[PDB]
């Protein structure tokens, strides 16, 4: 039979230290092609190893299509092919777009759904998985208003995380590295920062906050590990909840939820399943 393996790379939609992501075309259908730098080969190997262990299939997990390794003259080329989400990342989306109560809840419940699916062990099934780099750039927006979680290059089954999103126990090196639940609790911290980023863009009583990344007001751009440790661990700062949220029942409930993702004590934080249940009772 014919194995049509050609992908037409049409436009670059992301470029970083990781490498590049392209919109591509296979048999008339859009795909996303992540081309890895030499620098970040181990991210391709880890995501490939995970998908070779468990073929994750969930509406709120970026859809896997293929892992490709091609021999070149002097190098190895590593591609990850996935579903293509033309609306781009949540980070991208929140820059110009504002949300209402329905769209805000749909976004955050879809993220919680994807995260709970990663975290849960299913017997007969899937191993439990922690993401370890959850942030708004690693979440894609779908046309139906739900999101999907991307980038399992740091995932662990039962490179470091983006420093801005690191939990206190990562920054102070107290994380119980032999305990899988520790890595879940690091994801929940990061989830709470994403929830704050999204909630800011939800309009209430004619008011919205501008898009800002977590800790924009207390660390530099490209904060150092030390910058983050002093804010999060030493001073125990947390993102600001604006007064205007306390006039809106949805943002009042979301403020309480994000507080319960940011406890210094990792074992006090809510689980992804408890976050879903709380979100299904809002509105
Ligand atoms: C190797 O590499 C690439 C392959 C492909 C590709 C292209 N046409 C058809 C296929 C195909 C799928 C599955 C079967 C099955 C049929 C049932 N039978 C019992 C077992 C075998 C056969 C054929 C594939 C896998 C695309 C690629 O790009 C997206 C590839 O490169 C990453
Ligand atoms: C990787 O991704 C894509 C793959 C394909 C694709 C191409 N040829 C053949 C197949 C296939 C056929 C038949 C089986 C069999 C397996 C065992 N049993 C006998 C029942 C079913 C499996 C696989 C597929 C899935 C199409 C795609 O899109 C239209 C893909 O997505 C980009
Ligand atoms: C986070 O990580 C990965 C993401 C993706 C991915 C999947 N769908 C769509 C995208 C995308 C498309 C388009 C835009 C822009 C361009 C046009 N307009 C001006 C605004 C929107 C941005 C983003 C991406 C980047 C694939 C990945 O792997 C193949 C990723 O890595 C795991």
């Amino acid at each position: 039979r014919t194995v049509a393996r050609d992908i037409t790379l049409l436009e670059c939609v992301g470029k970083g230290r990781y490498g590049e992501v392209w919109r591509g075309s296979w048999q008339g259908e859009n795909v996303a092609v992540k081309i890895f730098s030499s620098r970040d080969e181990k991210s391709w190997f880890r995501e490939t190893e995970l998908y070779n262990t468990v073929m994750l299939r969930h509406e709120n997990i970026l859809g896997f299509i293929a892992s490709d390794m091609t021999s070149r003259h002097s190098s190895t080329q590593l591609w990850l092919i996935t579903h293509y989400h033309e609306m781009g990342s949540l980070y991208d989306y929140l820059q110009l777009t504002t949300l209402d109560t329905v769209s805000c809840l749909r976004i955050v419940l879809s993220i919680a759904s994807g995260l709970a699916h990663l975290h849960i062990e299913i017997f007969g099934g899937k191993p439990a998985i922690a993401h370890r780099d959850l942030k708004s750039k690693n979440i894609l927006v779908k046309k139906n208003g739900q999101c999907c979680i991307a980038d399992l290059g740091l995932a662990v089954m039962h490179r470091v995380g983006t420093k801005r999103y690191m939990a206190p126990e990562v920054l102070d090196e107290t994380i119980q590295v032999d305990c899988f639940d520790s890595y879940k609790r690091v994801d929940i911290w990061a989830f709470g920062l994403v929830l704050w980023e999204v909630a800011r863009r939800m309009v209430s009583n004619g008011i919205v906050e501008d898009y800002k990344p977590p800790f924009y007001d207390v660390v530099p751009n490209d904060p150092s590990f030390e910058d983050m440790r002093k804010v999060v661990c030493v001073d125990q700062q947390r993102p600001n909840i604006p007064n205007r949220w306390f006039s809106d029942p949805t943002l009042t409930s979301l403020a309480k939820l994000m507080k319960e993702c940011w406890y210094q004590n990792p074992s006090a934080r809510l689980t992804a399943l408890r976050i879903k249940k709380t979100l299904t009772k809002i509105d």
